[PDB]
């Protein structure tokens, strides 16, 4: 019974703008008092007739109250939306904030494009629910509030029976629940395996295409919409139980009240318009309590994806030291290891018993072969996690002491998988000065010669490259992220597999270029090719998390 | 006016389980035509009673048509709702079919990964439209079909204020869809605006996270909210004054058949019970007129995306030639060119004035600067998409005469991003031949030296990796494509960039393996590094699409 914890929650998120919300509120018990007493008026004046004199007015002021509803309506019906659509782009946007707050592990192991798509479904249900919610929710339940008392009043007999229609509705409500959780359960877990499935296969087109598994492919989805489909039939089937119960349960009360009705015909004490009242109190309660059965279907099947952002938005608990905490500042370049080791989840490998100190003026560069623990040997100086137990001594201060502004604000790691955006290349290289110059960005990119071939095709500069450089090929990549790195001007440069399948010729000039630039500070290469390291200071080759010596430039 | 479009073309696609969808429809209008005579066998019964008499009969009869209006609604929910689910499944089945089919220009020009949010956004949208449309609107059309001779057969008074009834509500939308279909464009374009933008922010979350730009993403971000708010009021608006006038008309129309009622009441032709039937006939058009009003709001809602999905099926124009085209046998190798050059859409560049011929028995590298047109080259030579002019004739036979399922069943290229599955190791490998055994698996991952480091981790073989396997870093990513390859045993292998920066022994060592492997046939090595083609035959080197020499293994 996790429907008020979500309804909780829900509210928690919509009780942002306090004067739109209490007005709305407002709007709402108003309406709903009006339309309770509008049968209550209209019974009036039918009595009316049956007496003689100017009785007129009570007529006028059921116009008054209709015309007010009128109005009502059409402010809830504005207001409503617009705070809907209010809070879910102001919801959106703190996930969204959140989510690209959240870490690289975070993201690996489970986000990839999965949290995207479940941000937009559970930010669109909630809007759903919110506007659904707010209107049918408040209006149906004031109104039953405010009935309670009149019912009490009025025959007593018609308010027994209105109390056990509405008992048979909560029951069944809880009986169809009780049947249909635990198929909510597997329908939610299979329909997590189709959409990943198909996630999956169309983020790698090309591979499934090159190879002839199109038909395999289709059938085995084909295969997960059968497991799929199996679960389905069973809460549907009482989904449609419930529905023909109530419509039943509603029939058999109108019947009861209409029977009710004629025995007050022959002797009671109001009229026919207090009968014909009471006939549209029942039709209308009939009807709110159709509208929020399907409201709580809906909410049934939306319960497992809300769930699920609710787990993702409470599991933001990185704190992130809000108070001010120690800084570093003009880094001219000292890096200390000491006995850093880190262990993979559920898994091993690594590095192992790494130890070593970085002197300022001198570059150093890491060799060895593939699997040695040198992509998270970098990653780990920049701190995309923390280190088991091990001291990161930068500056002589520890890496845990510093604010992550500041960390990564001085440094400067080109990444293995050189990522980008589908803006143009001047959006592209210009992030790491924003109030650069176009003068800034041209020496930038010819000194990582990313501008000799871009200056003579598609239109120069402004190119918008498609997704990861989808559209200008992937030898270019490489260039606009050195240039980019170049641009940044950071005291510790990283060149992760910057030195790739190029010509040698442009490697030649890109290590010159590079090395010119960087003569004034420290600079890391992980690269494999021997030639592209022969101005190196300090040298040293890593096997699978080990050092063997460690030596000096020219070594055995 | 491509309403009417919309409704036929989801017909079209509902229209399909003929036996289903025609039981479904005779079951609507039975239990529409049901609800139409409930209220006349009312007035008939409440009638029946000014007379003395066993009439008792009348009242069974009306209780018989309620209990049939249960079942009914039960029936036609429960097959409605079954109905609907196996046609979003065979849908989202058919429409991934067409998706999985485009070549691979076409993704990397607009889909990407927007196409599968597109696929599953219109997908829902059919589901509910699906839905609702069927129920609400074949019930309410059959009603108002069956009422107006019943009503033109009482008295017209009525009939004449119900027909303006129908005019308002009909003139209301559609002056109602003329102001908001451009408000409705303007939200749908800055909605794709935003969300293109929260793809390429989520999806390359590394670099922003790596270079402090959070706030400046955050705020564009918030910049495209304003925007796209800014054309979001003036529709809701309108709407809200839509369900404000429709409100004034009902309650206007209930006022005036009050009025005419209460004339009747002094004299007439039928009875208050005949008086009251068509009171609730009054209130049940206006309640389902409303609903169909809201089910009209959100067909606008969705119309956009489903005239963008109807287009996406319509392009779907790549004929395959249905008939059985001529297919290949006999591949012992032959690859000719014949002057076939490529431009790129709104580019340049490419390949010019390519002519040579290969022998089999022998291995040709190509070789040259970066962005000089190796890679399009080869996946030309593997037919990605149509050459400009040209041939490529192979064994003699030109590749636009042989099927594409055939075409690529005797070719091996490893891509230049090596693409794999979230799936196993195993799985991810044993691709190419599904009725293989594990020693044919063993042999091949051990010939590309993909065992020697995987056999002592993560339970052996079965390791999962993440997408694009970001759980077992990237220094294997080469090896397993390269294992498949060979795993594949096709006549023609495609080293497509599969060389690159690893260790000198493990690049010796596989170099040695793929030549003694290859021997029996033909092979292409596309790579920078000198020392990948020590065991070359013919060799040549191609520069910005054109050619200088393409002379023998030994030049100059
Ligand atoms: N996300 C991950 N989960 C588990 N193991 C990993 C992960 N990423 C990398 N590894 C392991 O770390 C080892 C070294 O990875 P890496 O440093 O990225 O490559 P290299 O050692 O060539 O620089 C690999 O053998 C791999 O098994
Ligand atoms: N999708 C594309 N659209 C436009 N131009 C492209 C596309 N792909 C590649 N090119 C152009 O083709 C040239 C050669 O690309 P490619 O063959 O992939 O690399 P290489 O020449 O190193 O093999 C590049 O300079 C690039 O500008
Ligand atoms: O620019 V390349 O396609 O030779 O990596
Ligand atoms: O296997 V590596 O991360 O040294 O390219």
């Amino acid at each position: 019974m996790s429907l008020l914890k979500i309804y909780w929650r829900a509210m928690q998120y919509l009780a942002v703008e306090r004067t739109a919300t209490i007005t709305m509120c407002v709007a709402s018990v108003l309406v709903a008092l009006v339309t309770l007493a509008e049968p209550v008026l209209f019974g009036r004046v039918i009595q009316s007739i049956s007496d003689k004199g100017d009785i007129f007015s009570p007529l006028l002021m059921w116009a008054a109250l209709g015309g007010f509803n009128i109005m009502a309506a059409v402010f809830v019906a504005r207001g409503a939306d617009r705070l809907a659509h209010r809070r879910r782009l102001g919801v959106m946007i703190d996930s969204y904030e959140r989510l690209i707050t959240m870490p690289l592990a975070w993201h690996q192991k489970r986000g990839t494009s999965n949290a995207l798509h479940t941000l937009i479904r559970a930010t669109d249900s909630l809007f759903t629910l919110w506007l659904e919610f707010m209107r049918q929710h408040l209006t149906t339940v004031v109104a039953l509030a405010t009935l309670i008392p009149v019912a009490m009043t009025m025959d007593m007999r018609m308010s027994l029976v209105l109390i056990v229609l509405g008992v048979i509705y909560v029951m069944i409500g809880q009986l169809v629940m009780r049947k249909t959780k635990d198929g909510q359960a597997a329908v939610e877990k299979h329909h997590h395996k189709l959409f990943e499935h198909v996630s999956d296969t169309i983020s790698n087109v090309s591979v499934v295409q090159s190879y002839n598994r199109i038909a395999s492919e289709t059938q085995a989805l084909r295969d997960y919409a059968k497991n799929l489909e199996n679960a389905q039939f069973p809460v549907l089937n009482w989904w449609a139980l419930a529905s023909g119960l109530n419509r039943m349960a509603s029939t058999f009360s109108m019947v009861v009240v209409l029977v009710l009705g004629a025995y007050f015909v022959t002797k009671g004490q109001m009229r026919v318009g207090d009968v014909i009242a009471f006939i549209g109190f029942a039709q209308l309660m009939i009807g709110r309590l159709d509208q929020i059965s399907a409201f709580i279907n809906q909410t049934v099947t939306a319960r497992a994806k809300l769930e699920e952002f609710f787990q993702m938005e409470d599991a933001t608990a990185d704190r992130q030291e809000p108070e001010n905490v120690a800084d570093l500042n003009d880094v001219k370049g000292d890096i200390v290891f000491d006995n850093v080791t880190y262990e993979f989840p559920n898994s091993g490998q690594g590095v192992y018993d790494v130890s070593f100190e970085v002197k300022p003026g001198q570059t150093v560069a890491i060799v060895g072969p593939t699997g040695a623990g040198k992509t998270t040997l970098i990653n780990l100086l920049q701190r995309v996690f923390d280190p088991a137990a091990g001291r990161i001594m930068i500056d002589g201060t520890d890496t845990r002491t510093v604010s992550r502004r500041s960390l990564r604000h001085a440094i400067a790691t080109v990444f293995q998988d050189a990522g980008l955006f589908n803006r143009s290349v001047e959006d592209n290289i210009r992030v790491g000065r924003a109030n650069a110059t176009h003068e800034e960005v041209h020496a930038a990119a010819k000194a990582a010669a990313a501008h000799d071939f871009i200056l003579a095709k598609s239109e120069g500069y402004d190119t918008f490259v498609g997704e990861r450089g989808s559209q200008l090929s992937g030898g270019e990549r490489q260039r606009l992220a050195i240039a980019r790195a170049i641009l940044k001007d950071s005291p510790i440069l990283v060149l992760d597999e910057a030195t790739s399948a190029l010509d040698v010729e442009t490697e030649e000039k890109v290590t010159q270029a590079v090395d010119e630039l960087s003569h004034n500070r420290t600079t890391f290469i992980i690269a494999h090719r021997l030639s592209t390291v022969r101005s190196a200071d300090l040298v040293l080759f890593m096997d699978k998390g080990h050092l063997v010596e460690s030596g000096s430039f020219n070594e055995l």
